[PDB]
DNA sequence: CCGGAGCGTTCAGCGTTCGTTTATCTCCCCCTGGCACTGTCATCTCCGTCAGACCGTCGCA
């Protein structure tokens, strides 16, 4: 249990679990550009809170793909 | 005026007690072997390095 302090005394002592910041889950939308291509490249990923990510990236070499876990 | 008794010290007979071993008897530890309805493919990883190089690898040309 938490005090009203907002402290836990686990084993005696007195901790503080502190917020995390981190992205959050959803669709997100990049672009890049590449000295070689001399091009603008587009991506997405759909990043869960828990499962598995997955992306799409357009016209690497003018083809549109998608990325399942970076396998193949 | 030596002689004897009492006293001090020092050894040989057997008589008991120790110092160090030995095999047998409980209690425990430790390893190999038995179980017989059937039961025949897990497991979550890994993302918001990073920075570019070095290198071999590999399909297209």
């Amino acid at each position: 249990l938490m005090t009203n302090k907002g402290t836990f005394v686990i084993n005696g002592t007195e901790r503080v679990v502190v917020s995390q910041l981190v992205r959050s889950p959803g669709v997100y939308f990049d672009s890049s550009i590449d000295k070689t291509s001399d091009k603008d490249i587009f991506s997405a990923k759909i990043i869960p809170s828990r499962g598995a990510w997955l992306e799409m990236e357009i016209d690497k070499r003018d083809m549109v793909g998608v990325r399942i876990d970076r396998k193949r």
